[PDB]
């Protein structure tokens, strides 16, 4: 790219306070050699093959700690190749050759070298690196490209964190799916010669139609409609351990999966472009519960059999894809034996993802889900309660809106299960204290929001003062201490939502009927205040700290 030439500016964004003071940052650059697979001149190869060449690295933790930043300074960091050593040292072996074994300098994995280029912290590079200006610039994208303009305008590269910062701003709206290729284990079938298996990464949807630009294989270059794994030579479990970008609708993600093309890549042309996909593994975007596909490692299993049936949706979609699939449909065919007849295509090929999806909108829980889906689901609604706790912020904030409606439907419309106003009491009572957290107390704003804009309910306040006025009545249960002192460390905001019952219940039915009975509610609620303080001080010294508080 001419035009990167003297454009060639990179910026990592997110970089959290975390991440600068991280014990240890490198900037690793992976140089991979696209062409072709045998470095041979006499025949024909395919071009656009990836092959392993070498990873350069340098420690940037200072540099990142800002002890020293300087435009001047072009870091020379050593290149480090793959150690193709076989064609030196064989000139001297006299009196004594007992030797058997095989030529592998380029069929290490790249994690190997980086590996050793980590823990060797001297790199022979024999005159081959690349110059760099690293800077660290305070703050995220944007008042970078404005404090910083001159370094990095909008031409400049932009490049993101794996990972999220300490202040999820709200509308944070992402779709960053890091899918890493870590490793693929395929049978070498009847070729002696280990396959040069290449992930040609294919987004179908659940037509079978590819999708186009959903893979993006790095910051700085755009999406592609297959992204092709490096084509490992003569290696039986190639491990690629390469990210890319996936950044579909995330709205259509949904709909949405990747399909996972196996194919050896031969020494030659004619035989490369003549093999199909052997087999094909993929994963769909979306769990069978309706949540998007979870964020970790995803064990694939690549099929076999024919390949009509590998690249149309209607049944590779159908038939399970991962080991954890193999597991699922196995074990609901075991109890029910209805036609579930277990295929002998199931080889013993698998591949295995990582999916850092980093993204706002896309849900990744089964509990908060079925809370969600509490009109149908109200048999869970107990065990969804009584798991929803577990559930980290960082899911729940995702529809913190919908989970708010959501229990305060509960509340009204079967309010008569003082079971259920206790689990979504105390699970309220995470809720705020988790959002009060630092983490999530940017998003408090939009708590308010929903509050004085979007809350739904018009007498549940009325139960959460009994439920409440019953925490203080019992404040001597050594169980309850917890659970109302968690809920005395936000009392301001419940009672902005009790409040906002309240009022609603007011501009709903005019007057305030139960005023008077409100009241005595709030009345009866500071006596049993002062039943609580009365009470000997041992037993709640920092809980009657926190009431004061």
């Amino acid at each position: 790219e001419i035009e990167k030439l003297n454009n060639l500016q990179a910026v990592f964004t997110d970089l959290s306070s975390m991440d600068l003071i991280r014990p240890r940052v490198s900037l690793v650059c992976q140089i991979v050699r696209v062409g072709h697979m045998e470095l041979k001149e006499g025949k024909k190869h395919t071009c656009g093959l990836r092959r392993p060449f070498g990873v350069a690295v340098m420690d940037i933790t200072d540099i990142i700690h800002g002890k020293v930043d300087d435009e001047e300074k072009q870091h020379f960091i050593p290149f480090q190749q793959i150690a193709m050593e076989t064609y030196i040292r064989q000139r001297q072996l006299i009196m004594s050759p007992l030797i058997t074994s095989h030529v592998i300098g380029e069929n290490e994995p790249l994690t190997s070298v980086l590996n050793k280029v980590i823990a060797a912290k001297e790199v022979n590079h024999k005159g081959q690196g690349l110059w760099v200006s690293l800077k660290l610039l305070p703050g995220d994208l944007t008042q970078v490209q404005k404090n910083f303009s001159h370094l990095v305008d909008r031409s400049t590269a932009i490049a993101r964190k794996m990972g999220f910062p300490e202040i999820i701003l709200p509308g944070d709206v992402r779709n960053d799916i890091y899918v890493t290729l870590i490793h693929g284990e395929f049978d070498k079938g009847k070729k002696k010669t280990p396959k040069n298996v290449e992930v040609t990464m294919s987004v179908h949807d659940e037509e079978g139609k590819l999708l186009e630009k959903a893979i993006h294989p790095g910051a700085g270059y755009e999406g592609i409609s297959e992204y092709k794994s490096v084509v490992y030579y003569q290696v039986k479990q190639p491990c690629w351990y390469e990210t890319v970008k996936v950044s579909i609708a995330i709205e259509e993600v949904t709909r949405c999966h990747i399909r996972f093309t196996f194919r050896h890549r031969s020494s030659q042309e004619t035989r490369d472009k003549s093999e199909r996909a052997f087999g094909v593994a993929f994963v769909k975007l979306m769990n069978p519960d309706g949540t998007t596909l979870q964020d970790g490692r995803h064990d694939l299993v690549v099929y076999k059999g024919d390949n009509k049936k590998m690249e149309d949706a209607k049944f590779y979609l159908t038939l399970p894809g991962t080991k954890m699939e193999m597991e699922e449909k196995e074990l609901q065919a075991s109890k029910n034996l209805v036609t579930f007849t277990p295929s002998k295509d199931s080889t013993k090929d698998s591949f295995q993802i990582a999916t850092l999806i980093c993204s706002t909108k896309l849900t990744q829980n089964v509990d908060l889900l079925g809370l969600l889906n509490w009109r149908s689901n109200s048999q869970n609604i107990k065990h969804n309660l009584k798991k929803l706790m577990e559930v980290d912020g960082g899911e729940i904030v995702k529809f913190l809106q919908d989970t708010l409606d959501a229990l305060f439907n509960i509340m009204m419309e079967m309010s008569d299960s003082e079971t259920y106003d206790f689990l979504v009491f105390d699970a309220l009572v995470f809720i705020i204290s988790l959002i009060g957290d630092i983490k999530f107390q940017h998003f408090n704003p939009v708590l308010e929001t929903y509050i004085y804009k979007h809350f739904s309910a018009t007498l549940a306040y009325v139960k959460l003062s009994k439920v409440l006025n019953f925490y203080v009545a019992n404040a001597d249960d050594s169980s309850k201490t917890e659970l109302l002192f968690a809920a005395l460390k936000a009392l301001k905001y419940l009672f902005r939502f009790i409040i906002q019952s309240r009022v609603l219940y007011l501009r709903f039915y005019g007057q305030s009927k139960d005023g008077d009975e409100f009241n005595n509610s709030i009345r009866q609620l500071f006596l049993a205040f002062n039943m609580l303080m009365d009470r000997p001080l041992e037993e709640a010294v920092k809980i009657k700290g926190a009431a004061l508080k």
